[PDB]
């Protein structure tokens, strides 16, 4: 009894990557169900779900309208959603119709899913869940996460500079418009204080940037 | 620190073509070269000397903020600059497609592009990073942490199991599709054709021995999969160049 249209999102109550898909889905006006799996009971490893996501992790998204197509990596899901919306509307919302812009959005998106999220996750593990407490390991990742934020900080700082040379405004990573590249960081920005990173104090531009995204109803509507 | 050489480059950039900033010991650097080669895109490679801090060159950091390799400059597109191996592959297959109409190593169907993307993000997010951490604690950390090594080594084997399970399922599909003597026919991750999804793993598959993983014995399907790709000329030329 699978739906004819719409979407179903598998996630976790604590998953920042799961929230990343919820935000995009709501921002694009797509209709969706949300099934939160309970890891403790190994629902993310049960056959029926590995059939959906071979990697057995959330998020995962079933595009009912597309014959129950399963897209499983959070980054792949975003690319699917913005591609789907552009194709249906002709409007590259949170995306771009220009190939050069697309390459940039993807650059920041891969940077986020591959160099920002994993590092924050390793920082969280060694600090709260490792079988042993090792500071060198915790420091390795908190340091790397700070380097990453320094990268986005420097980027936004230059977008700011450019804007100012154009005599209080929001600045974005690509094409001076909100995109999945910017939204990909939101769920994680909101949790790094758990590893001792105070964005407000340490990364001013990132603080503004993230403040602008948290004030969006579509980002609140699902958080 | 001396990057005068890198600064000179950004003063005189070719009309068109591609310049690739890589490093001889960077698997993702070669992932790009492979695809670049498979698509017939002519490119020159500059191996950044991190020891000399060339990656700190203002002209390089401008083109690529994360100051890490690989990074590709598309001189034909006003010297556009893509800085993530995953974003570089997508740019290449897309550019190739609109220029020829033949989605080589790609797909023209949205559903297939999504499946390819899944495996691509997976390799860049769950594959490469975990192998990186495994190598780090095994050989480069300031101290020895056995548990940290076991953790990432366990994860690298887990992610390989996923690819193995996936390739095994594709195998059975093709077997019970005309039948066995078809136990060594080439199998691919999506659409029964080689795509950037399969190619993304090869440079790294050759590195996992350093962390004690033996693909040929522990992951048979992954082994056949790697060998088929390894015998392609474009591949050989890339890993060799
Ligand atoms: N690269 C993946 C990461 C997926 C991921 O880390 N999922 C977590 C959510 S916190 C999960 O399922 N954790 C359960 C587990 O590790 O057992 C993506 O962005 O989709």
């Amino acid at each position: 009894e699978q739906p004819l249209e719409g979407y179903t999102l598998f996630s976790h109550r604590s998953a920042p990557n799961g929230f990343k898909v919820a935000i995009v889905l709501s921002e694009l006006g797509f209709h969706y169900n949300t099934i939160f799996l309970d890891f403790n009971l190994g629902e993310h490893r049960a056959p029926e779900f590995v059939s959906v996501n071979p990697n057995a992790r959330v998020p995962a998204l079933i595009d009912h309208g597309m014959d129950n197509l399963s897209i499983w990596e959070s980054g792949a899901i975003l690319l699917h959603l913005v591609n789907k919306y552009y194709k249906e509307t002709g409007n590259p919302l949170l995306w771009s119709d220009d190939l050069a812009d697309q390459s940039q959005i993807n650059a920041w998106l891969f940077f986020q899913t591959s160099g920002h999220a994993p590092m924050i996750g390793q920082a969280l593990h060694f600090r709260y869940f490792h079988s042993q407490k090792i500071a060198s390991a915790v420091e390795r990742y908190t340091d790397e996460v700070r380097r990453v934020y320094g990268v986005v900080e420097m980027a936004l700082a230059e977008r700011r500079e450019a804007l100012v040379m154009e005599l209080d405004y929001p600045v974005w990573l690509v094409g001076d418009k909100l995109t999945i590249a910017d939204l990909a960081f939101v769920p994680w920005n909101n949790v790094v204080d758990r590893i001792g990173i105070n964005i407000k104090i340490e990364f001013p531009e990132v603080y503004k940037w993230t403040k602008h995204m948290m004030r969006r109803p579509a980002v609140i509507k699902a958080l």
